[PDB]
């Protein structure tokens, strides 16, 4: 880390006021606070005691996110490695993850808002794969949201992505989000973002609701191994379903790239009327009245 932690800014602690706790783990936590005017900031902690790996994978995610610069890729302000405990500094993203922000705001946007905000995060992700970049964990839990409704890609890193996510179960994998073949045989790639991303799709789309719902892993393994993927949301532009679905090839060639992707959403948004044909519903429930 110590030739990309060059590029970092190293912060004063006295610049730095934490205020309110944001997550938590065993190991830290993240606030928000303020960054000396004087602008909100996110900051995560690393306490004393920590491992050699621990220092690494900690500042090897600042490292990896000061390489980057784009509208859809969480922006690092700068680190606290010279005192302890250390910390990563970030923008701070006021509506927080994706996916507990949609549950929260069921039924409250437009298509055109919600297509948006999936074009945000394609473009950050196609970003990443140009810069030879693999998530490996893309889901809604991993984006985050400001106050202007832009989606940000955030959890960066090597192994602490996979390790530290509770949705990834044992290789460690968060299986309902994941492709086949890096399930299968450990195939981790931009492609294998790009079915991820569908995954993403539908979860923006149904406001939050769990992929496969109560199916176990391995039934969600054998669902899509025979076949099967994700019915149609409500409401839904058919073509945002058939994009969606084309992610979800087994074929990973077959799949677009997410500059296919980026294209797509951005050429319906311009045109958002093509948004106003939807994908047949189908009901679970019948309710018939004379
Ligand atoms: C600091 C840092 C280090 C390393 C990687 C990263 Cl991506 C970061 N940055 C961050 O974790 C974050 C940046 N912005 C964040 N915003 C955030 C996250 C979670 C919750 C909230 C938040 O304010 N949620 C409130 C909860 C109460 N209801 C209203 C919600 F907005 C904001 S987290």
């Amino acid at each position: 880390n110590q030739a990309v932690l060059k590029f970092t800014t190293e912060i004063h602690p006295s610049c730095v006021t934490r205020q309110k706790v944001i997550g938590a783990g065993e190991f830290g936590e993240v606030y928000k606070g303020m960054l000396k005017k004087e602008v909100p900031v996110a900051i995560k902690t690393l306490k004393a005691g920590y491992t050699e790996k621990q220092r690494v994978d900690f500042l090897g995610e600042a490292g990896i996110m000061g390489q980057f610069s784009h509208h859809n890729i969480i922006r690092l302000e700068g680190v606290i490695s010279k005192y302890k405990p250390m910390m990563i500094i970030t923008e701070y993203m006021e509506n927080g993850a994706l996916d507990k922000f949609l549950r929260e705001k069921d039924g409250e946007f437009s298509v055109l808002q919600l297509v948006g905000m999936l074009r945000g995060i394609a473009a950050g992700m196609k970003y990443l794969a140009n810069m030879n970049y693999v998530h490996r964990d893309l889901a809604a839990r991993n984006i985050l949201v400001n106050s202007n409704l832009v989606c940000k890609v955030s959890d960066f890193g090597l192994s602490r992505v996979l390790e530290d996510d509770p949705e990834a179960t044992y290789g460690k994998i968060p299986i309902r989000w994941t492709a086949p073949e890096a399930i299968s045989y450990r195939k981790f790639t931009s492609a294998s973002d790009v079915w991820s991303f569908g995954i993403v799709m539908w979860e923006v789309m149904t406001y939050g609701e769990r992929p496969y719902w109560e199916l176990s892993n391995h039934e969600v393994m054998k669902a899509i191994n025979d076949g099967f993927r994700l019915p149609t949301p409500m409401d839904c532009p058919s073509a945002i379903y058939q994009l969606m679905m084309q992610c979800w090839q087994q074929e990973r060639a077959r799949r677009p790239k997410f500059a296919d992707i980026v294209s797509i959403l951005d050429k319906l948004i311009r045109a958002p009327d093509s948004l106003k044909t939807l994908a047949d519903f189908d009901p679970r429930v019948s309710i018939r009245l004379p």
